[PDB]
C-alpha cells in the first residue's frame, strides 16, 4: 500500500531532477517573483560599542517554477514533497548590511507543491549595522536592513511581501527589548544610468528596553 | 575465527540489502510516530544581559520503519546494528527558540533493530531564549523551549513522550545551577505559514543558583 | 517562448562548462584582474591587540577568451549569473589578516559574452591596524594589501579603475567616520627572484564619530 | 626501491578491494585507552568548565587488517588517514563544547592487524574548580567511552592507571597533583546493557 | 591567440599527473626530505591568564616527489603550475604545543615545478602554550614551540631548514610586541624505547611590549 506511493515519489523526483533541466535561474525573458515575510522572534543583543544589533527570525520565502510542476495523477496523487534545500534552485536573497555571516537555525529543507511552488522558511540569527541610541528612552531605537537579491536586478527577480506588517505573534515575551513596530516594505530603486530597476524589502524595527 | 568472519559478512550483507535496495520520509498517507525524551546534563551559563541560557543535554529519538525490517534468520541471527546517522532518514527535530546553531557533542550513529525501529541519542549544547530573573531566589527561574519537526505537520509526524519527567540521572552535581523541576509535554499549534497543526514537546525547567 | 529562451541559457552553460577544453593564468597567457573596494563599515578597533574589523565589498573583474560566445548562436543572451564555484576565480588575499575572512554575500559571478567576468563578494576582515589617534581630530591610519597568494606579476597583474575607495555606501551611523580611503596598485621585488609581485594597497584614515 | 609500489598494493588490497562494519556481540572488540595530559589551559569558575589539552592513545586489533609482510616486500607497518579505516566512537561523557582536534588524524597499522591512533585535542568539560587557589587544589573527573556500543561489543582497557604527565606543560597556570585513569562498568537509565568507560580524575591547583 | 594550446598543454599535464592512479607518503626505504621556514608577521595576543600566545606567520614547506616530474618539452615548455593543495600529498607538519586548531589565513594552493618540487606557503594563526612573564620588561618574555611530523620518524621524514633565522622582514611594525629575536632550530633526538631518530624544528621567540 505504502510501498507504491513511495515508488511514485522516486519516479517524480527522478523526472524533475535527473531527466530534466537543471534550472539555470531566472532571466529578463523569464522573470521570477519571490515572496518574502519575516517572523521576528527576538532582538537578542544591541551592541552600542560596535553599532551592531542581533535578530533571530524565521524568513519565509516562496516562488514558483514551471520546471517544478506535475500532474498529481501521473504520480499516485502526490501533491507535494520535502526536499533538501541544496537539491533545488534557491534565490540569493541577502541582507545588505550584515556584519557577520548568517547563522542558520533550522533544517535546510524546502517543500515543493505540484503547482511548482516552493516554500522555504530558514530560521536565522543575523548581526547587522545599527545604532541603538534611544533604546533606553520612551521613543526607543530604530533600525533598518534591506534584503534582496545579490546579483539579479528587478528584471530577473521581483520581490513582494503579502503584508507590510512583520509577524510578531512569536515575538519572545521576555526579551530584553520590547517591539514598538516592525514593518517589511517592498521598495523599488531607479537609476538615471541604467534601464533596470532594483527591488529590496526594507525591514524597519523600532524597539526599546523592556521598562 | 571462522564464525567471526562469517557474521561480519552477514552484517555487511544485511546493510547492503537495506540501503542499496529501496524511504523519503513520512507523508499524509504514510505518517510516522517519533518518541522524544530529554536527559538534562547541565545548565552551563545564564546570560541576563541578553536573556540566553545554555543547556547541555541529550535527546532520545525513537521511530520505527517497515523498510528497516529483516528476519534475523536470513542474516546469521543478527538482531540489531549500529550505523552512521547519515545512512538513514532521521527526523528534523528542531528547537523553536534557539539563538545559535546547536552544537553536537556525541557521535552521530544510530542503532537499528530487526523490527525496524531506530534509536538515536544525540548529545548537544543549545543556547535558547530564557529570562533568568529569579534564579537567585528560593523560587528560582522558569524557562521553556519547544522541540518539533520544522517541516512536517501533525498529519506527517506525530510526536509522543514515554514519560513527562525529564531524566535527571546525569545532571551534573556541581553545576552552578540546580534543577527544581523539569518537564516534557506534548503541545500543538498553528503557524501563520501553514494551515496544518504542528506537534512539539515543550521542555520546561525551573532552576536556581546552587546552593 | 519560455521554453526556448531558458533552453538556450541551459545550452550556453552546458557548452561552456561541460564542453570547453581554463586552468588559471600562465606566463605564456597572463591575466589582468581589476580590483575595486567599497568600504561599508569599520565595525571594531581593538587597541589591546591592534586588530581592526572592516566590512567591505571587493569588486573583481577579469576577462577570458574561453568564456566568449556569440549571442546570435544562443537566442541573443548577452550575459548570465553563475555560481562562483563553476568557474575559475583569482586567489586575491589580504596580506595582513589576523582571522579567516568571513564571507557575507552569496558567491555568484556575472559572465558576459565578451568573456568578461564580474564577481563582488562582501566580506568581514580582521586585520593588523594600530588605532592610536582614532580618538583625536587627525584620526588613525591603517593599511592592508590585497593580491594573489601564489601568482607573481608575470601571471596575474592587478589594476584599479580608480584610486579612490568607494565610500558612497559607508554606514552613516558607524562608530567611525572615514577621513579618506585610497586603493593603489604596488609592485614588490625580492623575500631571490626575477619575477615581482603585485598588490593593491588600501589605506584608510578614520576617527571616532563625535 | 619497489617498496612504494608494494605499499600502494598493500593499502589497495586492504582498503579498495576489501569492505569492517564495526564490532558485534559475536565479534567483540577491546580498545586500549591511555591519556597524556598536556595542559589545563583554562578553569572558569563562573561556568564550571575546564579546558584540557591532551592526547588520547587508542589501540585495537582486527583480523581484517592482517597481512604477511613477506608478500609485500617486508612492510611491517604503514600510516594512513584515520578516515580510511574504522575507528571507535570514544566520547567524553561530560563535554560542554565540541572537541577540537589539534593534530593530524593518522593511524599506524601494523602487520598483526593492530592499529594505533593518537589524536591531540582540546576539551571543555564540566568541572568545578573551587579550591584551585588553595594547597589541596580542585578535583575533577571526566569519563570516556563508546557512545553507542555496550560492553558486549566494545570493552575498554588501560595499560596503567597512571595518566602520563611527562609532557605536561611546565609553565602552565595550573600544576597537576595527580591524574589517574580507571576502567568502569556502568548502567545508564537509557539502556539495559552495561557500557564501559575510562574515568580520568585530575587533581590540580594554581602554580606557586 | 594560441594561448589556447598553452591552456590545452597545462590541462593535459595536470590530467596525466593526477588522473593517473596510485603516492602513499614516505617510508624508511623511501625517506622524504621536507624543508621548513617561518616568516613571523605578528604576535597578536599574549594571554597571561591562560598562558597562550597567538602568532600570525607564513610557514614555507618544500619537498620533491619523483611522481610529480615531467619533461617541459612534452608539455609546450611548461615548467611549473599552481594547484589546490587538496590535489596532492602534503606533509603532516604540526605544532606540538598548540592549544587551538590552526586557523588558515591564505588560499591553500601549492606550486609544482617540473623537477617534482613542491612549494607550499600557508599563512596561519596559531595559539600555543607560552608564559608571557616578563613581556613588560627590557629582557622580555621567551616562548618556544616545536614543529614536526605527527606520525613519521626521522627515518621517513627528514625535516630540514635553510636557516635558523626566522624571516622578520615582514613583521608588523605597529604590533603591540616588538621582536627581540626569533630562531628556528632543527633538533635530532633519540629516546629510551625506540631506535629511530625524531626531528623537530624549535621555534623560539623573544619579545617584549612596544615602548
Ligand atoms: C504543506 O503546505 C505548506 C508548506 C509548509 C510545509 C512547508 C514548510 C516549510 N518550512 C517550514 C515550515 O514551517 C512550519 C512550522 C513553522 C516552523 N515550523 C513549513
Ligand atoms: C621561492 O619560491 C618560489 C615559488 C613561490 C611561487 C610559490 C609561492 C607559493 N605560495 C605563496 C607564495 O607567496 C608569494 C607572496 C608571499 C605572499 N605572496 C609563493
Ligand atoms: C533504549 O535504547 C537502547 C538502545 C541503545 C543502543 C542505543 C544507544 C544509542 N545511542 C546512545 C546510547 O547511549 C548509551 C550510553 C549513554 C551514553 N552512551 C545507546
Amino acid at each position: 500500500d505504502k510501498l507504491h506511493s513511495q515508488a511514485n515519489l522516486m519516479r517524480l523526483k527522478s523526472d524533475l531532477f535527473n531527466r530534466s533541466p537543471m534550472y539555470p535561474g531566472p532571466t529578463k525573458d523569464d522573470p521570477l517573483t519571490v515572496t518574502l515575510g519575516f517572523t521576528l522572534q527576538d532582538i537578542v543583543k544591541a551592541d552600542s560599542s560596535t553599532n551592531e544589533v542581533d535578530l533571530v527570525y524565521y524568513e519565509q520565502q516562496r516562488w514558483k517554477l514551471n520546471s517544478l510542476m506535475w500532474d498529481p495523477n501521473e504520480y499516485g496523487n502526490i501533491t507535494d514533497f520535502r526536499t533538501s534545500a541544496a537539491d533545488i534552485w534557491t534565490p540569493d536573497i541577502t541582507a545588505y548590511s550584515s556584519t557577520r555571516p548568517v547563522q542558520v537555525l533550522s533544517p535546510q529543507i524546502a517543500v515543493v507543491t505540484h503547482d511548482g511552488s516552493v516554500m522555504f522558511i530558514p530560521a536565522q540569527r543575523l548581526s547587522f549595522m545599527c545604532d541603538p541610541t534611544g533604546v533606553d528612552s520612551e521613543e526607543g531605537a530604530t533600525c533598518a536592513v534591506k534584503f534582496g537579491s545579490w546579483v539579479y536586478s528587478g528584471f530577473e527577480i521581483d520581490l513582494k511581501t503579502d503584508t507590510d506588517q512583520v509577524d510578531l505573534s512569536s515575538y519572545y515575551a521576555s526579551s530584553k527589548y520590547e517591539i514598538l513596530s516592525a514593518t517589511q516594505t517592498r521598495q523599488v530603486q531607479h537609476y538615471s544610468c541604467c534601464p533596470e530597476p532594483y527591488i529590496d524589502v526594507n525591514l524597519v524595527v523600532k524597539f526599546r528596553e523592556r521598562r
